Protein backbone atom coordinates (compact mmCIF):
# COMPACT_ATOMS: atom_id res chain seq x y z
CA UNK A 1 0.00 0.00 0.00
CA UNK A 2 1.71 3.32 -1.34
CA UNK A 3 0.45 6.41 0.59
CA UNK A 4 0.23 9.99 -0.41
CA UNK A 5 1.94 12.75 1.87
CA UNK A 6 1.13 16.37 2.22
CA UNK A 7 4.22 17.38 3.99
CA UNK A 8 2.75 20.91 5.03
CA UNK A 9 4.33 24.43 6.29
CA UNK A 10 2.07 24.25 9.89
CA UNK A 11 0.01 21.07 8.88
CA UNK A 12 0.69 17.51 7.27
CA UNK A 13 -1.79 15.25 5.68
CA UNK A 14 -1.71 11.24 4.60
CA UNK A 15 -3.76 9.79 2.31
CA UNK A 16 -4.71 6.19 0.52
CA UNK A 17 -5.97 5.32 -2.81
CA UNK A 18 -7.64 2.15 -2.23
CA UNK A 19 -10.81 -0.05 -3.94
CA UNK A 20 -11.35 3.21 -6.47
CA UNK A 21 -11.67 6.02 -3.62
CA UNK A 22 -9.03 8.09 -1.39
CA UNK A 23 -9.44 7.51 2.21
CA UNK A 24 -7.63 10.51 4.30
CA UNK A 25 -6.39 8.85 7.51
CA UNK A 26 -7.44 10.25 10.96
CA UNK A 27 -4.30 10.28 13.60
CA UNK A 28 -5.36 8.71 17.07
CA UNK A 29 -6.60 11.70 18.20
CA UNK A 30 -8.98 11.95 15.54
CA UNK A 31 -7.15 14.44 13.16
CA UNK A 32 -7.10 14.32 9.64
CA UNK A 33 -4.27 16.94 9.62
CA UNK A 34 -1.39 16.52 11.87
CA UNK A 35 0.91 19.99 13.02
CA UNK A 36 4.25 19.97 11.66
CA UNK A 37 5.46 20.71 15.09
CA UNK A 38 8.58 18.71 16.97
CA UNK A 39 9.47 19.12 20.72
CA UNK A 40 11.88 18.12 22.65
CA UNK A 41 11.81 17.46 26.75
CA UNK A 42 13.82 16.47 29.69
CA UNK A 43 12.85 13.06 29.04
CA UNK A 44 10.91 12.54 25.38
CA UNK A 45 10.59 13.72 21.91
CA UNK A 46 7.19 15.11 20.66
CA UNK A 47 5.37 15.02 17.27
CA UNK A 48 2.15 16.28 16.30
CA UNK A 49 -0.51 17.66 17.92
CA UNK A 50 1.56 16.54 21.41
CA UNK A 51 4.02 19.17 20.18
CA UNK A 52 1.98 21.78 18.92
CA UNK A 53 0.23 21.44 22.78
CA UNK A 54 2.90 22.11 24.86
CA UNK A 55 4.35 25.03 23.04
CA UNK A 56 3.70 27.62 25.58
CA UNK A 57 5.96 25.78 28.09
CA UNK A 58 8.66 24.83 25.94
CA UNK A 59 9.37 27.23 22.90
CA UNK A 60 12.73 27.43 22.39
CA UNK A 61 13.08 23.60 22.08
CA UNK A 62 9.79 23.31 20.28
CA UNK A 63 10.79 23.30 16.27
CA UNK A 64 8.08 24.24 13.54
CA UNK A 65 8.74 25.80 9.89
CA UNK A 66 11.14 23.23 9.35
CA UNK A 67 9.90 23.52 5.69
CA UNK A 68 11.17 27.56 5.16
CA UNK A 69 14.81 25.60 6.05
CA UNK A 70 14.65 22.76 4.05
CA UNK A 71 17.38 22.13 1.27
CA UNK A 72 18.90 25.93 2.06
CA UNK A 73 22.17 27.22 3.19
CA UNK A 74 22.58 29.55 6.36
CA UNK A 75 23.68 32.32 4.61
CA UNK A 76 20.59 32.58 2.60
CA UNK A 77 18.64 35.83 2.83
CA UNK A 78 15.68 33.95 3.59
CA UNK A 79 16.86 31.81 6.13
CA UNK A 80 18.67 34.90 7.76
CA UNK A 81 15.24 37.25 7.78
CA UNK A 82 12.90 33.86 9.28
CA UNK A 83 15.24 33.21 12.24
CA UNK A 84 14.05 36.49 13.63
CA UNK A 85 10.51 35.09 13.90
CA UNK A 86 11.44 31.82 15.83
CA UNK A 87 12.02 31.28 19.74
CA UNK A 88 14.44 28.12 18.56
CA UNK A 89 18.07 28.27 17.50
CA UNK A 90 19.57 28.09 14.07
CA UNK A 91 23.05 27.58 13.85
CA UNK A 92 25.91 27.51 10.76
CA UNK A 93 26.83 24.22 10.33
CA UNK A 94 29.88 24.36 7.69
CA UNK A 95 27.31 26.93 5.63
CA UNK A 96 24.32 24.47 6.35
CA UNK A 97 21.31 25.61 8.77
CA UNK A 98 20.87 23.42 12.01
CA UNK A 99 18.00 24.14 14.42
CA UNK A 100 19.61 23.72 17.82
CA UNK A 101 17.90 22.25 20.88
CA UNK A 102 17.78 21.42 24.83
CA UNK A 103 17.02 17.49 24.38
CA UNK A 104 17.44 14.88 27.50
CA UNK A 105 19.78 17.44 29.28
CA UNK A 106 22.04 17.49 26.24
CA UNK A 107 22.22 20.34 23.69
CA UNK A 108 21.33 18.55 20.17
CA UNK A 109 21.35 20.01 16.77
CA UNK A 110 19.10 19.03 13.87
CA UNK A 111 19.28 19.48 9.77
CA UNK A 112 16.06 20.78 8.58
CA UNK A 113 15.17 17.34 7.03
CA UNK A 114 15.91 15.69 10.11
CA UNK A 115 12.78 17.41 11.94
CA UNK A 116 10.40 17.14 8.75
CA UNK A 117 11.92 13.27 8.76
CA UNK A 118 10.14 13.06 12.12
CA UNK A 119 6.77 14.60 11.01
CA UNK A 120 6.76 11.80 7.95
CA UNK A 121 7.63 9.12 10.79
CA UNK A 122 4.68 10.45 12.93
CA UNK A 123 2.60 10.35 8.77
CA UNK A 124 3.98 6.75 8.19
CA UNK A 125 2.94 5.44 11.49
CA UNK A 126 -0.48 6.87 11.55
CA UNK A 127 -1.23 5.48 7.87
CA UNK A 128 -0.10 2.03 9.43
CA UNK A 129 -1.80 2.26 12.66
CA UNK A 130 -5.13 3.29 10.12
CA UNK A 131 -4.59 -0.08 8.12
CA UNK A 132 -2.63 -2.58 10.32
CA UNK A 133 0.33 -3.08 7.24
CA UNK A 134 3.78 -1.82 6.91
CA UNK A 135 4.19 1.31 5.12
CA UNK A 136 6.84 2.40 2.91
CA UNK A 137 6.22 3.61 -0.11
CA UNK A 138 5.40 7.19 -0.58
CA UNK A 139 4.26 10.22 -3.18
CA UNK A 140 5.54 13.30 -0.88
CA UNK A 141 4.73 17.19 -2.49
CA UNK A 142 6.71 20.13 -2.33
CA UNK A 143 5.88 23.61 -3.98
CA UNK A 144 5.88 24.20 -7.49
CA UNK A 145 9.24 26.98 -7.33
CA UNK A 146 11.00 24.46 -4.65
CA UNK A 147 14.57 23.77 -6.59
CA UNK A 148 16.50 20.39 -6.80
CA UNK A 149 18.11 21.04 -3.49
CA UNK A 150 14.51 21.49 -1.41
CA UNK A 151 13.23 18.31 -3.32
CA UNK A 152 16.19 16.37 -2.83
CA UNK A 153 16.41 17.43 1.12
CA UNK A 154 12.40 16.51 1.17
CA UNK A 155 13.13 13.15 -0.25
CA UNK A 156 15.90 12.76 2.49
CA UNK A 157 13.18 13.45 5.48
CA UNK A 158 11.46 10.80 3.48
CA UNK A 159 14.04 8.09 3.21
CA UNK A 160 15.67 9.07 7.09
CA UNK A 161 11.74 8.09 8.16
CA UNK A 162 12.17 4.84 5.97
CA UNK A 163 9.56 6.02 3.32
CA UNK A 164 10.91 4.44 -0.37
CA UNK A 165 9.73 8.22 -2.00
CA UNK A 166 8.31 6.98 -5.41
CA UNK A 167 8.67 10.58 -6.55
CA UNK A 168 8.18 14.20 -5.22
CA UNK A 169 5.59 16.13 -7.16
CA UNK A 170 4.44 19.47 -7.03
CA UNK A 171 1.44 20.29 -4.80
CA UNK A 172 -0.85 22.36 -7.61
CA UNK A 173 0.10 19.46 -9.81
CA UNK A 174 -1.37 17.08 -6.65
CA UNK A 175 -4.20 19.36 -6.38
CA UNK A 176 -4.92 19.24 -10.21
CA UNK A 177 -4.67 15.51 -10.10
CA UNK A 178 -7.14 15.20 -7.44
CA UNK A 179 -9.92 16.93 -9.28
CA UNK A 180 -9.11 14.67 -12.62
CA UNK A 181 -8.11 18.10 -14.84
CA UNK A 182 -6.01 16.10 -16.54
CA UNK A 183 -7.92 13.45 -17.83
CA UNK A 184 -10.75 15.84 -19.08
CA UNK A 185 -11.83 15.22 -23.25
CA UNK A 186 -10.03 17.78 -24.62
CA UNK A 187 -6.82 20.23 -25.61
CA UNK A 188 -5.07 22.17 -22.41
CA UNK A 189 -6.97 23.45 -19.72
CA UNK A 190 -5.27 26.77 -18.14
CA UNK A 191 -5.73 25.94 -14.12
CA UNK A 192 -5.29 28.73 -11.65
CA UNK A 193 -4.13 26.78 -7.92
CA UNK A 194 -5.45 29.23 -4.77
CA UNK A 195 -3.33 27.77 -2.19
CA UNK A 196 -3.88 29.70 1.07
CA UNK A 197 -2.67 27.24 4.57
CA UNK A 198 -1.77 28.19 7.69
CA UNK A 199 1.45 30.34 6.86
CA UNK A 200 1.69 30.86 3.05
CA UNK A 201 -0.36 31.75 0.36
CA UNK A 202 0.53 29.88 -3.52
CA UNK A 203 -1.20 30.88 -6.62
CA UNK A 204 -0.25 28.62 -9.21
CA UNK A 205 -1.30 28.90 -12.65
CA UNK A 206 -0.83 25.41 -14.76
CA UNK A 207 -1.57 24.49 -18.29
CA UNK A 208 -2.57 20.54 -18.26
CA UNK A 209 -1.96 18.77 -22.14
CA UNK A 210 -0.61 15.43 -23.05
CA UNK A 211 -0.20 14.88 -18.89
CA UNK A 212 2.48 17.78 -18.74
CA UNK A 213 1.60 20.20 -15.75
CA UNK A 214 3.61 23.19 -17.51
CA UNK A 215 4.10 25.74 -14.51
CA UNK A 216 3.21 28.97 -16.63
CA UNK A 217 3.56 31.23 -13.42
CA UNK A 218 3.70 31.06 -9.47
CA UNK A 219 3.12 34.16 -6.94
CA UNK A 220 1.83 34.80 -3.95
CA UNK A 221 3.08 35.74 -0.41
CA UNK A 222 5.27 32.83 1.64
CA UNK A 223 4.40 34.82 4.94
CA UNK A 224 0.27 35.26 4.41
CA UNK A 225 -1.61 32.40 6.19
CA UNK A 226 -4.38 31.41 8.59
CA UNK A 227 -2.29 32.27 11.05
CA UNK A 228 -2.20 35.97 9.99
CA UNK A 229 -5.74 36.03 10.89
CA UNK A 230 -5.31 34.18 14.50
CA UNK A 231 -3.09 36.54 15.38
CA UNK A 232 -5.93 39.52 13.93
CA UNK A 233 -7.85 37.78 16.33
CA UNK A 234 -5.66 37.70 19.39
CA UNK A 235 -4.99 41.60 19.46
CA UNK A 236 -8.62 41.95 19.42
CA UNK A 237 -9.37 39.81 22.09
CA UNK A 238 -6.28 40.81 24.21
CA UNK A 239 -7.10 44.71 23.68
CA UNK A 240 -11.42 43.47 25.20
CA UNK A 241 -9.32 41.83 28.19
CA UNK A 242 -7.50 44.80 28.68
CA UNK A 243 -10.57 47.27 29.04
CA UNK A 244 -13.04 44.73 30.89
CA UNK A 245 -10.03 44.09 33.38
CA UNK A 246 -7.26 46.65 33.47
CA UNK A 247 -4.78 43.46 32.33
CA UNK A 248 -2.33 43.20 29.92
CA UNK A 249 -2.02 39.68 29.25
CA UNK A 250 0.54 39.90 26.31
CA UNK A 251 3.86 38.92 27.85
CA UNK A 252 1.88 35.49 29.73
CA UNK A 253 2.96 33.04 27.11
CA UNK A 254 0.11 30.49 28.80
CA UNK A 255 -2.60 32.91 28.44
CA UNK A 256 -1.82 34.21 25.15
CA UNK A 257 -1.03 30.20 23.98
CA UNK A 258 -4.88 29.49 25.33
CA UNK A 259 -6.12 32.50 23.52
CA UNK A 260 -4.64 31.97 20.16
CA UNK A 261 -6.12 28.34 20.51
CA UNK A 262 -9.62 29.56 21.26
CA UNK A 263 -9.33 32.16 18.43
CA UNK A 264 -8.35 29.21 16.21
CA UNK A 265 -11.19 27.26 16.56
CA UNK A 266 -13.57 30.03 16.46
CA UNK A 267 -12.41 31.16 12.94
CA UNK A 268 -12.79 27.73 11.87
CA UNK A 269 -16.11 27.46 13.32
CA UNK A 270 -16.67 30.91 10.86
CA UNK A 271 -16.70 29.43 8.31
CA UNK A 272 -20.09 26.82 8.99
CA UNK A 273 -21.63 29.60 11.25
CA UNK A 274 -22.28 33.11 11.25
CA UNK A 275 -21.05 33.18 15.09
CA UNK A 276 -18.91 31.39 17.56
CA UNK A 277 -18.22 30.98 21.26
CA UNK A 278 -14.95 32.06 23.04
CA UNK A 279 -14.96 29.26 26.23
CA UNK A 280 -11.72 29.67 28.36
CA UNK A 281 -11.30 28.89 32.00
CA UNK A 282 -8.95 30.88 34.15
CA UNK A 283 -7.47 32.79 31.16
CA UNK A 284 -5.55 35.02 33.72
CA UNK A 285 -5.30 34.93 37.29
CA UNK A 286 -8.43 32.57 37.67
CA UNK A 287 -10.27 35.40 35.72
CA UNK A 288 -12.44 33.43 33.18
CA UNK A 289 -12.83 34.52 29.38
CA UNK A 290 -16.40 33.93 27.97
CA UNK A 291 -17.31 35.74 24.41
CA UNK A 292 -18.29 35.53 20.91
CA UNK A 293 -17.23 37.28 17.88
CA UNK A 294 -19.58 37.15 14.15
CA UNK A 295 -18.88 36.32 11.10
CA UNK A 296 -18.61 39.92 10.00
CA UNK A 297 -16.28 41.31 12.92
CA UNK A 298 -13.85 37.98 11.84
CA UNK A 299 -14.14 39.73 8.32
CA UNK A 300 -13.81 43.25 9.38
CA UNK A 301 -10.54 42.20 11.25
CA UNK A 302 -8.60 40.61 8.61
CA UNK A 303 -10.40 42.89 5.44
CA UNK A 304 -7.27 44.00 3.69
CA UNK A 305 -5.31 40.61 4.16
CA UNK A 306 -8.44 38.47 2.85
CA UNK A 307 -8.86 41.08 -0.53
CA UNK A 308 -4.99 41.69 -0.66
CA UNK A 309 -5.13 37.64 -1.94
CA UNK A 310 -6.24 38.66 -5.15
CA UNK A 311 -3.29 40.76 -6.43
CA UNK A 312 -1.01 38.07 -6.53
CA UNK A 313 -3.81 36.26 -8.52
CA UNK A 314 -3.99 39.55 -11.00
CA UNK A 315 0.25 39.18 -11.30
CA UNK A 316 0.19 35.33 -11.95
CA UNK A 317 -2.07 36.35 -14.89
CA UNK A 318 -0.47 38.53 -16.32
CA UNK A 319 3.08 36.76 -15.93
CA UNK A 320 0.84 33.93 -17.46
CA UNK A 321 -0.44 36.17 -20.58
CA UNK A 322 -3.86 34.58 -19.62
CA UNK A 323 -7.37 36.38 -19.27
CA UNK A 324 -9.44 35.23 -16.59
CA UNK A 325 -11.80 34.19 -18.97
CA UNK A 326 -9.03 32.17 -20.30
CA UNK A 327 -8.45 30.13 -17.19
CA UNK A 328 -10.64 26.78 -17.50
CA UNK A 329 -10.88 25.49 -14.20
CA UNK A 330 -10.23 27.58 -10.50
CA UNK A 331 -8.90 25.39 -7.09
CA UNK A 332 -9.47 26.01 -3.78
CA UNK A 333 -6.86 24.30 -1.80
CA UNK A 334 -5.41 24.98 1.74
CA UNK A 335 -7.41 24.97 4.89
CA UNK A 336 -7.85 28.84 4.91
CA UNK A 337 -9.83 28.74 1.84
CA UNK A 338 -12.67 27.44 3.99
CA UNK A 339 -13.34 31.08 4.80
CA UNK A 340 -16.14 32.08 3.14
CA UNK A 341 -15.38 36.05 2.15
CA UNK A 342 -12.10 34.51 0.36
CA UNK A 343 -14.45 31.83 -1.68
CA UNK A 344 -16.46 35.07 -2.45
CA UNK A 345 -13.64 37.60 -3.18
CA UNK A 346 -12.19 34.78 -5.88
CA UNK A 347 -15.96 33.88 -7.46
CA UNK A 348 -16.67 37.55 -7.53
CA UNK A 349 -13.07 38.03 -8.91
CA UNK A 350 -13.57 35.42 -11.57
CA UNK A 351 -17.18 37.60 -12.36
CA UNK A 352 -19.21 34.42 -10.86
CA UNK A 353 -17.05 31.29 -12.13
CA UNK A 354 -17.84 28.13 -10.05
CA UNK A 355 -14.88 26.93 -8.20
CA UNK A 356 -13.33 23.54 -7.33
CA UNK A 357 -13.83 23.00 -3.21
CA UNK A 358 -15.85 19.64 -3.14
CA UNK A 359 -12.39 18.34 -1.47
CA UNK A 360 -11.81 19.25 1.73
CA UNK A 361 -8.79 21.94 0.64
CA UNK A 362 -6.79 21.36 3.56
CA UNK A 363 -6.82 17.46 2.48
CA UNK A 364 -6.71 17.87 -1.96
CA UNK A 365 -2.60 17.82 -2.31
CA UNK A 366 -2.82 14.75 0.37
CA UNK A 367 -5.82 13.25 -2.38
CA UNK A 368 -4.06 13.91 -5.25
CA UNK A 369 -0.73 12.43 -3.85
CA UNK A 370 -2.59 8.97 -3.11
CA UNK A 371 -3.56 9.18 -6.61
CA UNK A 372 -0.19 9.47 -8.28
CA UNK A 373 0.84 6.81 -5.94
CA UNK A 374 -1.55 4.52 -6.32
CA UNK A 375 -0.70 4.65 -10.42
CA UNK A 376 3.15 4.96 -9.65
CA UNK A 377 2.71 1.36 -7.42
CA UNK A 378 0.33 0.05 -10.32
CA UNK A 379 -2.99 -0.11 -7.73
CA UNK A 380 -4.37 2.49 -9.86
N1 LIG B 1 -12.76 25.55 8.52
C1 LIG B 1 -11.72 26.38 8.48
N2 LIG B 1 -11.96 27.71 8.36
C2 LIG B 1 -10.91 28.55 8.34
N3 LIG B 1 -9.62 28.28 8.43
C3 LIG B 1 -9.41 26.95 8.56
C4 LIG B 1 -10.38 25.97 8.59
N4 LIG B 1 -9.79 24.72 8.72
C5 LIG B 1 -8.50 24.97 8.78
N5 LIG B 1 -8.20 26.30 8.67
C6 LIG B 1 -6.88 26.92 8.72
O1 LIG B 1 -6.07 26.39 7.71
C7 LIG B 1 -4.68 26.55 8.09
C8 LIG B 1 -3.93 25.27 7.80
O2 LIG B 1 -3.91 25.03 6.37
P1 LIG B 1 -3.30 23.63 5.88
O3 LIG B 1 -3.26 23.61 4.39
O4 LIG B 1 -4.02 22.51 6.57
O5 LIG B 1 -1.82 23.72 6.47
P2 LIG B 1 -0.40 24.30 5.96
O6 LIG B 1 -0.24 25.62 6.66
O7 LIG B 1 0.64 23.29 6.40
O8 LIG B 1 -0.49 24.42 4.47
C9 LIG B 1 -4.71 27.00 9.56
O9 LIG B 1 -4.50 28.40 9.69
C10 LIG B 1 -6.12 26.64 10.01
O10 LIG B 1 -6.60 27.44 11.07
CA1 LIG C 1 2.48 35.66 8.60
CA1 LIG D 1 -1.59 23.19 2.95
Amino acid sequence: PAVGIDLGTTYSCVGVFQHGKVEIIANDQGNRTTPSYVAFTDTERLIGDAAKNQVAMNPTNTVFDAKRLIGRRFDDAVVQSDMKHWPFMVVNDAGRPKVQVEYKGETKSFYPEEVSSMVLTKMKEIAEAYLGKTVTNAVVTVPAYFNDSQRQATKDAGTIAGLNVLRIINEPTAAAIAYGLDKKVGAERNVLIFDLGGGTFDVSILTIEDGIFEVKSTAGDTHLGGEDFDNRMVNHFIAEFKRKHKKDISENKRAVRRLRTACERAKRTLSSSTQASIEIDSLYEGIDFYTSITRARFEELNADLFRGTLDPVEKALRDAKLDKSQIHDIVLVGGSTRIPKIQKLLQDFFNGKELNKSINPDEAVAYGAAVQAAILSGDK
